[PDB]
């Protein structure tokens, strides 16, 4: 033993559906209300997760990127993938589709460890329904969970099933 796992994360979405929110309300247990694009920032956590002492180490993507190279170099180095859509917005839904596809192409392989998630779920303006997300998630063999960036509802359960998915896969 020489120290605690280390476990690579990376949020990838659509642009405005809360990736950056997500990953400060872990960091920092605070709601960031203004909307600030990212290009690329990275985070640490150390937590525990059934038991295991480890360090979650975050990458938070810009949701508005076209093709590049360096973008798909970090995205390689990635063990694991929040797929991050809007409940409110359907584009961001359909958006899902491609953010998978990139993320098979950069590290070849059709079984890669990820977590759709639906955020956004305090608001009114629903347009994506539980059902069909969970359809999706079971055509794709992955998890699904419901977040609210500023409630907290299960910000944590996303980043801690992540890991639990990327465990099953190498053992
Ligand atoms: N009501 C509510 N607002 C949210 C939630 N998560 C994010 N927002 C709001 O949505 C806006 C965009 O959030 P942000 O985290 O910057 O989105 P992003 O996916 O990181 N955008 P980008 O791809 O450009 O970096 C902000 O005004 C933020 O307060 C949520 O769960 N509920
Ligand atoms: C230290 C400077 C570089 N950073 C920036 C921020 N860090 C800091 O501690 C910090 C404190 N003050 C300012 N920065 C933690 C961060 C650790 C980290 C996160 C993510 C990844 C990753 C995940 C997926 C794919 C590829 C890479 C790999 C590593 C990091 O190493
Ligand atoms: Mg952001």
């Amino acid at each position: 033993f020489q120290g605690m796992t280390e476990y690579k994360l990376v949020v990838v979405g659509a642009g405005g559906v809360g990736k950056s929110a997500l990953t400060i309300q872990l960091i920092q247990n605070h709601f960031v209300d203004e909307y600030d694009p990212t290009i690329e920032d990275s985070y640490r956590k150390q937590v525990v997760i059934d038991g295991e002492t480890c360090l979650l180490d975050i990458l938070d993507t810009a949701g508005h990127e076209e093709y590049s190279a360096m973008r798909d170099q970090y995205m390689r180095t990635g063990e694991g993938f929040l797929c991050v859509f809007a409940i409110n917005n359907t584009k961001s839904f359909e958006d899902i589709h491609h953010y998978r596809e990139q993320i098979k192409r950069v590290k070849d392989s059709e079984d890669v460890p990820m977590v759709l998630v639906g955020n956004k779920c305090d608001l009114p303006s629903r347009t994506v329904d539980t059902k069909q997300a969970q359809d999706l998630a079971r055509s794709y063999g992955i998890p699904f969970i419901e977040t609210s960036a500023k409630t907290r509802q299960g910000v944590d359960d996303a980043f801690y099933t992540l890991v639990r998915e990327i465990r099953k896969h190498k053992e």
